[PDB]
């Protein structure tokens, strides 16, 4: 019936509006899982869990439930110094899709705690197109340079300004619905 959705938004606001946001484990599994349960929490079943289904889109299988656990226990030990070592990481983290639903929004979230801790910048989601974005990112486990391109040019300092947030987390539940 998926107001569902709407309520979830409320709880991404909150996130950010509460200051919760900045107690957020950064650019590991656990805060990924923090995010999701914060998210979808009294919404989804399995909010915070990882998957023990397996689960493709389009063309690509994510990686298989039985060494899923396995896969994220290296990909949180990535590094995140630079703007590339960091999409490579959001990239593979992708790649995993830890759980059933709500992969994409709670792992932009996570993606930008990643570039803010590293870089002091996010990137401004509402000048970044739905149809480069999802092709960007179906295209990146084989070449993240669609990726890299258009997150590049879409980068802000400007890592607190209300307009940013909340016109960025009005994109990115766009993405998916």
């Amino acid at each position: 019936m998926k107001s569902i959705d709407e309520q979830s938004l409320h709880n991404a606001r909150r996130l950010f509006e509460s200051g919760d946001i900045d107690r957020i484990e950064v650019g590991t599994t656990a805060g990924l899982q923090q995010i999701h349960r914060y998210l979808f929490g009294g919404l989804y079943d399995f909010a915070g869990q990882i998957r023990e289904d397996n689960i493709s889109k389009g063309g690509f299988r994510f990686a298989n439930a039985m060494y899923l656990k396995e896969a994220l226990v290296k990909i949180e030990q990535m590094p995140e110094r630079t703007f590339e070592e960091i999409i490579a990481k959001y990239v593979e983290m992708n790649i995993a899709h830890p759980f059933l639903e709500g992969n994409g929004r709670s792992t932009r979230i996570w993606l930008d705690l990643v570039l803010k801790k590293n870089l002091k910048k996010v990137v401004n989601w509402q000048n970044v197109s739905k149809t480069l974005y999802l092709q960007a990112m179906e295209r990146s486990p084989v070449n993240d340079l669609e990726l890299r391109f258009l997150l590049k040019d879409n980068l802000t300092d400007d890592v607190d300004n209300r307009e940013i947030i909340f016109k960025g987390i009005e994109q990115s539940y766009y993405y998916e619905g």
